[PDB]
């Protein structure tokens, strides 16, 4: 059919934190907003999904202004444009720092949901990350 669902970058979160090349350029990923629940007005911490894992993303600078103005919510699909990963070694926490993104689709289908938290996957395989 022409109207197939928009494809998320499945496996990209795992690749960002295991592969040096992807870590160094973690842009172009297509993800779905998983959770937007509140606590900063110049920084929005949200949960995003790649279809397999969900992970924390901290929207800063123009991504923060855009998120707030667009009122992005669970189910919305975005494309990350400016980003850098963050590994909090002392707490075994993983965050994608997002400075810019684009809206791909608002209110997209979110069915047969099986994504698990990225940090928990790495807890099960401790020496896997970079």
């Amino acid at each position: 059919g022409p109207m197939s669902s928009v494809q998320l970058s499945r496996g990209d979160f795992h690749s960002i934190f295991t592969n040096k090349q992807r870590y160094d350029n973690p842009t172009g990923g297509v993800y779905q907003v998983y959770n937007t629940r509140k606590s900063s007005n110049r920084e929005n911490l949200i949960m995003i999904s790649d279809g397999i894992y969900h992970m924390k993303a901290l929207l800063r600078n123009q991504a923060a202004s855009k998120f707030q103005s667009m009122e992005l919510q669970r189910g919305d699909i975005i494309r990350v444009i400016i980003a850098e990963p963050a590994i909090v070694r002392e707490r075994k926490k993983y965050v994608l720092l997002v400075d810019d993104f684009e809206l791909v689709q608002s209110r997209a289908d979110m069915v047969n949901q099986t994504s698990t938290f990225l940090d928990n996957y790495f807890s099960e395989h401790p020496n896997e990350t970079l």
